[PDB]
């Protein structure tokens, strides 16, 4: 379970879906998922040039999802490895044969699995600059 891998409070939390459930235990829709996390990252190093399909990079990504704004859906200085099953199928490519400090829009459909109500299926798009190729362990206020 991912709870393994990031430190948590709350029960050993199976790896991560994709679709991100914004709809929590305060609405009764997910269990015990009350938690901001309080855990430790490996050290990353910076890649040169591109990112490959096999690469790691810490991106960014904020925006709308076929022009709904989505509340809780978004994350800042996020440290994305590509193409796994605990992020959602836009992330096989959209970092691909490219670098990091640039700004690019990608469209992304998640998947008929999204665990949330007004969210379903439906495709987003994130705006935003590719954030570092490089480290960034608990990413904060700098």
């Amino acid at each position: 379970g991912i709870a393994e891998a990031a430190f948590n409070k709350g029960e050993t939390a199976m790896t991560i879906n994709g679709p991100w459930a914004w709809s929590n235990i305060d609405t009764s829709k997910v269990g015990s998922g009350s938690g901001s996390g309080s855990g430790s990252q490996a050290t990353w190093k910076e890649k040169d040039g591109a990112v490959e399909a096999e690469d790691r990079v810490t991106i960014d990504f904020t925006g709308s999802v076929d022009g709904e704004e989505f509340e809780g859906g978004k994350a800042s200085d996020f440290v994305l490895a590509m193409g796994q099953g605990r992020m959602i199928p836009g992330f096989e490519d959209g970092i691909k044969g490219h670098k990091a400090g640039e700004e690019f829009t990608i469209d992304v459909t998640f998947p008929e699995e999204y665990h949330a109500e007004n969210l379903k299926g439906k495709a987003a798009k994130f705006a935003i600059n590719l954030k570092k190729v490089e480290e960034r362990e608990l990413p904060e206020l700098t």
